[PDB]
């Protein structure tokens, strides 16, 4: 239909700022920090601690099979990476203190892009 190939595009546009978004948080980390999941080879326990693990390449894949339908979704995503840092790591680690700088200057980002995608529809 008309209406689906309409739709169709309205995610595509929205996988287009989300990908711009992405790119503008992970600029935040140039550490490289949250880049890759947590390896469990490394961390063996990982899972016992973190029930959702995530990172800014799982993002990207989903964000490529256009798997994000809002930026609700996305931001869930991003405040994953966040907030499975700040409870596995303490306060006075690199992890943490990384984790911090991302959120706080990942607020500005975010702050514009849920203006841009409420005016742009």
């Amino acid at each position: 239909s008309m209406e689906q190939v309409a739709m169709e595009l309205r995610l595509t546009e929205l996988t287009r700022l989300l990908r711009s978004v992405l790119d503008q948080l992970q600029d935040k980390d140039p550490a490289r920090i949250f880049a890759q999941p947590v390896s469990l080879k490394e961390v063996p326990d990982y899972l016992d601690h973190i029930k959702h693990p995530m990172d800014f390449a799982t993002m990207r894949k989903r964000l490529e099979a256009q798997g994000y339908k809002n930026l609700h979704e996305f931001e869930e995503d991003f405040d994953l990476i966040i907030d499975n840092c700040m409870k596995y790591n303490a306060r006075d680690t690199v992890f943490y203190r990384a984790a911090v700088r991302l959120r706080d200057q990942g607020g500005v980002v975010l702050r514009q892009a849920r203006r841009e995608v409420d005016s742009i529809g």
